[PDB]
C-alpha cells in the first residue's frame, strides 16, 4: 500500500565505481542525497512480473524497518533490476580482514578475544533476526561486514556457498533458522581459521555425501574444544537437536567472559 518509502528516486543517487562484481549481481560505490541536504556514502547491490516486484519491495520494507547494532539498515531501492542502497562500510568485509590480519602490513595477530567478540556479534544480529522470524539464506565471512567501531553486522539477508548449507537444505529443500545456525557454525570455523574456504580436499558436488557420511568440518589447529563443541552443535544432523542463535550467543559471551583482558 503505502509503503511505497522503500522506494527512493534515482535522481537522489549517483553512482560510482564497481567495489565487486558477482555472478547474481554487482556491488557499487555511490552518494545518497537525503531531506537534511548531506550526502551519505552508500553500497548500492543490483538486484518478471508485479507480483514478484511488490514481494520484493515488501520484504525490503520489513529490512528498512530493521533496527539492530549488529543487523544492517536497509536506507532503500531504485527501480533503474532493482538497486539495493545500503550503508558503506570503509573496513569492509570480516573474510578479507582476517586473512589480510594474516600478512604484516594489515592488522596484529587478531586475538581470540576479537575473533569471539566477532562471532557474538554476528550471533547477536542472527538471534536479532530470528526473533522476528527472518532468514538470511547467505550467512558468511564474505557477507558479514565491519563498521567503524570495528564491530561485525550481518548483510545480504533478504533475496556457490554450497558449503554452508545444511543437509536438510540440500536433500529436502527447505531452509529453517537451523539452517542459519548450520552456516553460523561454518562461519565461527573461518573466523578462528581465518578465513580458510570450509571443507578442504572436498569437492562442491560431493558435499551431500561427505555429510551424509557423518563427516563435518574438523578442528582447526589452535581451536579449543569450547569452541569447537559450539561449532559441532550446529552440524547435527537434526535440526531440533542444533542450538537456537540465543543459547549460542549466551555460550561465546560467557567463553569470551572466561578469558584474561
Ligand atoms: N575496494 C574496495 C572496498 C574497500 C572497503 C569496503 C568495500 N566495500 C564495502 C561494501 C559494502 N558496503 N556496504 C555494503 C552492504 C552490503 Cl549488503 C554488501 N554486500 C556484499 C555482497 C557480497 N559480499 C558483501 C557490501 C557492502 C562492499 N565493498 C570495498
Amino acid at each position: 500500500n503505502k509503503l511505497e518509502d522503500v522506494v527512493i528516486d534515482r535522481n537522489l543517487l549517483i553512482l560510482g565505481k564497481i567495489l565487486g562484481e558477482g555472478e547474481f549481481g554487482s556491488v557499487m560505490e555511490g552518494n545518497l542525497k537525503q531531506e537534511d541536504g548531506t550526502s551519505l556514502k552508500v553500497a548500492v547491490k543490483t538486484m518478471s512480473s508485479q507480483r514478484e516486484i511488490e514481494e520484493f519491495l515488501s520484504e525490503a520494507a520489513c529490512m528498512k524497518d530493521f533496527s539492530h547494532p549488529n543487523v544492517m539498515r536497509l536506507l532503500g531501492v531504485c527501480i533503474e533490476k532493482p538497486m539495493v542502497i545500503l550503508p558503506f562500510m570503509k573496513y569492509g568485509d570480516l573474510h578479507t580482514y582476517l586473512l589480510y590480519s594474516r600478512l604484516e602490513t594489515g592488522p596484529k595477530h587478531i586475538p581470540l578475544q576479537t575473533l569471539l567478540k566477532f562471532m557474538v556479534d554476528i550471533a547477536l544480529g542472527m538471534e536479532y533476526l530470528s526473533n522476528r522470524n527472518f532468514l538470511h539464506r547467505d550467512l558468511a565471512a564474505r557477507n558479514c561486514m565491519l563498521r567503524d567501531d570495528m564491530t561485525v553486522c550481518v548483510a545480504d539477508f533478504g533475496l556457490m556457498p554450497v558449503k554452508w548449507i545444511a543437509i536438510e537444505s540440500l536433500a529436502d529443500r527447505v531452509y529453517t533458522s537451523k539452517s542459519d545456525v548450520w552456516a553460523f557454525g561454518v562461519t565461527m570455523w573461518e573466523i578462528a581459521t581465518r578465513g580458510m574456504t570450509p571443507y578442504p580436499g572436498v569437492q562442491n558436488h560431493e558435499m551431500y555425501d561427505y555429510l551424509l557420511h557423518g563427516h563435518r568440518l574438523k578442528q582447526p589447529e589452535d581451536c579449543l574444544d569450547e569452541l569447537y563443541e559450539i561449532m559441532y552443535s550446529c552440524w547435527r544432523t537434526d535440526p531440533l537437536d542444533r542450538p537456537t542463535f540465543s543459547v549460542l550467543r549466551l555460550q561465546l559471551e560467557k567463553l569470551l567472559e572466561s578469558l584474561p583482558d
